[PDB]
């Protein structure tokens, strides 16, 4: 298919055609372009469907590998889908986009694909390779159904945590306090179930993406820019030793990728 994160073009010249005229809006719009620009010439635009959070992260990740993470490298990994599922029954609620086959599937592709960009010897042979793997294709969404049920896996694990009274961190405090996320059965029911369909991630939800895959998410949020949250970094204090994506969100729910 088509790719979903279009080729990168200039980020001034991107600010130009989508923010004209003189609203106050506008005009934030523009400072906080001007800002990115600083640091980033280009911006790569991120298909805006359900899943633009993990296609931006994900993309931005892969893009920028050079090694496959501790991580990725764990056998333990692989046997995930069968413990849990096999543990939580409910997950079989898992909507789609038997089950433990798909899964492992999923994760098998996505190790198998990092480490393959990993391997590559040239930038560019990366850059090309990541290129075909965002083409809207099965493979594509894969890799989605595969973070997400990372993301699941960690919920749990801090579910579990606060349960045994150990400490979390407060992002997870405010994930399972929300009405509709109680615990990890109504994040799956309610919030994951839906991603990629009906909605996308929410703030809190973009921690517990950067603890799944471990990397520091930057985010450079333009309707925040008068603010101390003009940026904002998923999660606040990380190990230093995972890896920087960095975006661009207009308004908390697409994201953009900034490149150089
Ligand atoms: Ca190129
Ligand atoms: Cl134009």
């Amino acid at each position: 298919g088509p790719l979903s994160v279009a080729p990168e073009m200039d980020i001034m010249d991107y600010c130009k055609k989508e923010w004209r005229g003189n609203t106050q809006k506008a005009t934030c719009m523009k400072m906080g372009y001007e800002e990115v620009s600083q640091k980033f010439t280009s911006i790569r635009r991120v298909r805006g469907d359900n899943y633009c959070a993990l296609r931006a992260t994900l993309f931005q990740a892969m893009s920028q590998a050079v090694g496959l993470p501790p991580w990725l490298q764990d056998p333990e990994l692989m046997l995930l889908p069968e413990k849990l599922i096999s543990k939580y029954n409910w997950i079989k609620q898992w909507k789609l986009g038997d089950l433990v086959d798909k899964i492992k599937e999923s994760l098998t592709l996505l190790r198998k694909k990092w480490a393959g960009l990993a391997e590559m010897r040239t930038a560019e042979a990366r850059q090309i390779a990541c290129d075909e793997l965002f083409t809207n294709e099965a493979e594509e969404y894969s890799l989605y159904e595969a973070v997400k049920f990372l993301m699941l896996n960690r919920a749990i694990e801090l579910y579990n945590d606060k349960e045994k009274g150990k400490e979390v961190p407060f992002f997870s405090v405010l994930l399972f306090a929300r009405d509709t996320s109680n615990d990890p059965g109504q994040l799956l029911r309610n919030h994951l179930n839906q991603v990629g369909h009906t909605g996308g991630l929410e703030q809190v939800e973009m921690f517990l993406l950067a603890y799944a895959v471990r990397h520091t998410i930057q985010v450079y949020r333009l309707s925040k820019y008068n603010t101390e949250e003009f940026i904002t970094v998923y999660p606040t204090d990380p190990p230093k030793d995972w890896p920087v994506v960095t975006l661009i969100a207009e308004a908390d729910r697409h994201y953009n990728i900034p490149v150089r």
